[PDB]
């Protein structure tokens, strides 16, 4: 088997519309963040570019690889891929990179597309020695606890030197969303805590 | 499995005809959740709001029996039949920002909700003061009259603190959304809209 | 028949690229633009932005069917239909369409569009901040078919449309058939000019 | 009748294949006219144009009897092969305002009219003097040299609103080769002479 | 055989989804940038637009055909080919593509890709206002194919339009191989060092 034919089977079994699942499809999320653009301290509002790190495993992909490549870039189209979204995105998603994931031969993906969004968060103390902290949530839009689980995974390492701000520190830590016009709905709280240089 | 109820779904599911039962218009149901209010402009009446439009209607085509398999999936909406909704008062194109998934329940309701950013001509007077600005937002189907589509309000009364970011420049004071109906001189029938009271001022 | 089958066999006889002429006479379009709001006016560089419901009927008899026992009207989506290719010749930015693109067709044939556009023009901005106004005129026919192959007709103060929240009033909305031949091409091609009468409240 | 025309088109049209005919290259001919200057940056050197972008060219697989039959169609271009022309000193991309149809001949002739707005980095300086600025517009196939493609050259309707007045449009054919590649590139070069109506 | 069967065969045979690898050697990609307009420069927020022709070529023998009797080179949409997923590391913005997007595949496998892009970018806009100018270097290399599988290999004002309010003192392009926090293997960039100034 060489990679069109493992790209021809991942076809015939992937189902990119159906949630490949008694237990929670564990996705995993971490964000680098690249660049922090602009910062509105009157609306509350940052624009930031960051690789959006996401893993899960879809055991119908799965191949064997015993003679044949472990691992290809296949077009996310072909795929199922979590419908994350960042809950206080104020503007659509610029994905900066190509939409391809890579998935390896026991059905493990991983996805990381550079986003360019705009949020809202809380951009006080920015001016500040110990700086603004600007919470950004990301969660399945429409799959509740029980279909999608969100886990998190130096900060400052892919950071371009060359924004007006600096990052202090990233924590990633897991939480959870009812709202009553929609069970309860799992995302990572990334919180961000930068200042200007 | 899923697998089996989306691919049924797509066998049953004519996303371009209105699913009428026995002639019956399709009750669709609209709630805005009023996220942020990004900018407001006095002097055009022009504003920029994010809300999640929530959107409820029934499909039975869609139905099939879940006594032994999950019932409900996350559909794409390009699967769908999806009510014709416009904002008569929008001066921008709807930009959705989040995935495009439904949820179908086995017994064929559907929910979609879609964050959505747009403009609006709406009053902004006020805006500056304590009791407010009012900017009503006019949601119906564009082209299906009052007897293919009805539109029903889920919450008439609210102050949407659940929903609305605290880090806004604006306060929410006030969301009334409640039933109306527009006759226009191209069309001898009504179009029923939900009208979106928006009590908002300037912290 | 249901709405299933009417919108199925619409598919069948509908040729989307095909203009419906009966016996070789031109496809009758009337078209009205109704004025929502005037969102800029720059007096210096004589360009408008507004929002307009462009009211568009045509018959297309390939699309009739039996509704005798049947509803007489379906929406349809643009893109299964026969659309009259109109353009504004004076727009300086692309039509931006707000709306659902669906049309309702009627069982004898006629089809009813009416898209929200927003749009830019170059036209006289020159008198807006005064009594008598600006007239602001959009020219619009069929970009490719000429007078034997689409006709274009007009069907105002447009009190009825116009938002009250707008910093501009209109005073008056005139439309009025034209007919050019251009150095192009040998025929003459068919436009109505909407002459927009307006002023700063 | 139409429907039968547009259906043989849609037989025999390759809408990705280049319709010349034995070894000879595909003669395009090119011809601006400018309808409206809404934006020029003497500083930056950059202008903003509104143009009717008249283009011709045969594909005799088109070609059909209309010896009882209308002997042309308006076709979508997505039906047809349209030459992959480019402003070569275009700094966005070509906004096409107006329907996506040309006109097919019965003859194989195609005509296809688009109005466009676009950006260029031109030279604006003059702008302001009685003799006003030449700003050069560069225009050909992309990915096909001249045994492919050759480009050929062919007031009226420019804005009487705009702030710009047109004082002379020269149209003239060149032929480049780039480090690239070995073949030559056939290009229209538009020299538009505009200046500002105004003082200063 | 004709143009219309040679794309037709290209058809058949290109996998634009699959790497065309041969026996586990990388696809040798080469890419070099020549700049065409510095449009907007923000020495405030260190942003610069620019425009450049992206010359790209590699090799894809599943492309290849019999061109004894039939021309030997035809430019084809690249959504019929396989074409390297690069991207600049360093963009804030989408790749504006504003030319045609159609390859030129010569008839041993051979394809040229050269989209005229403009993307803005973060670097280093200080020095753009002094004699010796600004630096901004821009990275591109495959997205998600390592160095096994994707190699990246590099007259500086050609084709620079002579009407920008910059002009160019220097280009350099090295190579460089970065292992990522992600994943154990390599990915290949290369690295495009622009030396320019306000006139
Ligand atoms: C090199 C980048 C990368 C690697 C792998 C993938 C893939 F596997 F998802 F396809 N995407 C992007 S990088 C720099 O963004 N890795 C990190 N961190
Ligand atoms: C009337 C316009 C026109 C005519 C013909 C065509 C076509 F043949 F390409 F389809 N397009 C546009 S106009 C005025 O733009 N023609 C000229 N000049
Ligand atoms: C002439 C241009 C060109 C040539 C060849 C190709 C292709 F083969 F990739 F299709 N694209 C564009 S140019 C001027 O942009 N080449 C250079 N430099
Ligand atoms: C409100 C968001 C949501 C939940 C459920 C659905 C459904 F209709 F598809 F079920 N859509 C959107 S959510 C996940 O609670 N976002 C936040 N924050
Ligand atoms: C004008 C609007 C409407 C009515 C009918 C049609 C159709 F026939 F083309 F389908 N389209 C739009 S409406 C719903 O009256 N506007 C509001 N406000």
């Amino acid at each position: 088997a060489d990679r069109a034919d493992i790209l021809y089977n991942i076809r015939q079994t992937s189902r990119p519309d159906v949630i490949p699942t008694d237990r929670p499809v564990a996705v995993s999320v971490s964000l680098k963040f690249i660049n922090i653009l602009e910062v509105n301290e009157i609306t509350n509002e940052v624009d930031v570019v960051f690789w959006q790190r996401t893993t899960w495993s879809d055991r119908t992909l799965a191949w064997d690889s015993s003679h044949s490549p472990d691992q290809v870039s296949v077009p996310i189209s072909s795929l199922w891929v979590p419908d994350l979204a960042a809950y206080n995105a104020i503007s659509k998603p610029e994905v900066l990179t190509p939409q391809l994931a890579r998935v390896v031969s026991d059905g493990e993906v991983l996805y990381v597309p550079s986003i360019r969004q705009r949020f809202s968060c809380d951009v006080s103390g920015v001016d500040t020695e110990s700086g603004a902290t600007c919470r950004i949530k990301i969660g399945s839009w429409t799959h509740h606890s029980r279909e999608i689980s969100v886990d998190p995974t130096d900060d400052s390492e892919y950071f371009s030197q060359y924004s007006r701000f600096e990052i202090l520190d990233v924590t990633q830590k897991k939480n959870s969303v009812t709202y009553s016009c929609c069970e309860a709905y799992e995302d990572v709280e990334v919180s961000l805590n930068f200042r200007k240089k």
